[PDB]
């Protein structure tokens, strides 16, 4: 019944978890430089088809994922988009693309390409500026600018008020900006601003990783954020 956490997750099964009517998230474990790690996405109904939100972070965890869907919900995923070009994102695009599923990502997410990551089909224009929105069937995809990484989309369900902020939001219980790598911790805060100003109204929150909450995950995302840059 409890939203499900890393030690609870062998690396390879997923996990899904309902979030509201015809929202549910998947979380599935990897391991990445010697740790385990969870990792969230989304599933939206869309009429008799579903909509994914991430890959489970690898082929093998995204075929577990697929057979989840259809023990869990039994309705064929038809288009799938990455919110950004890391792993946890785009891994398992082979897998999805090789299972029926239409694959998208922004042309900026280039990135999966120049990291050797794999690449989504289909090119999501309109989200080249920071307050973008777009509507992708039972979604809107928002381009809040650079946090996480340069590229990173939000979605938001709007029949059901649910703010999926991938990457660019982070749980309550983290005490850092987590895989900076490729971050922008000075323009971090400001993307959240975005996102807060855009979604007021979202009642619950899923971070990239980690447990979903209220409206607070993202106040809480730019403290931690200004306080790892500060420190
Ligand atoms: N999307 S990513 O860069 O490949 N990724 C993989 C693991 C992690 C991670 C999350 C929380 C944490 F506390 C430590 C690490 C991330 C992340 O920060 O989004
Ligand atoms: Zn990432
Ligand atoms: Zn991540």
């Amino acid at each position: 019944g409890e939203y499900p956490t890393v030690n609870e997750i062998p690396v390879g099964e997923v996990r899904l978890y309902q979030i509201a009517d015809g929202v549910w998230s998947h979380i599935a474990t990897q391991s990445f430089d010697g740790a385990v790690y969870p990792s969230n996405g989304l599933i939206v109904r869309d009429g008799d088809e579903l909509l994914l939100i991430d890959t489970a972070w690898g082929a093998k965890n995204t075929a577990a994922l697929l057979a989840e869907i259809e023990k869990q919900i039994g309705l064929p995923v038809t288009r799938a988009v990455s919110t950004h070009f890391h792993d946890d994102r785009v891994g398992g695009v082979d897998v999805l693309r090789a299972a029926g599923v239409a694959t998208y990502a922004s042309p900026s997410t280039r990135l999966a390409e120049a990291e050797g990551n794999e690449i989504p089909t289909h090119s999501l224009e309109g989200l080249s500026s920071s307050g973008d929105a777009v509507r992708f069937g039972p979604v809107e995809l928002f381009y809040p600018g650079a946090a996480h990484s340069t590229d990173n989309l939000v979605v938001y369900v709007p029949s059901a008020n649910v703010l999926y902020g991938g990457c660019a939001v982070h749980e309550l219980s983290s005490t850092s900006a987590g895989n900076v790598a490729d971050a922008d911790l000075a323009e971090w805060p400001t993307s959240v601003e975005r996102i807060q100003k855009h979604y007021p109204e979202a009642e619950v929150v899923i971070p990239g990783h980690g447990l979903p909450g209220g409206l607070d995950l993202l106040q809480h995302t730019a403290n931690v954020v200004k306080a790892h840059k500060n420190r």
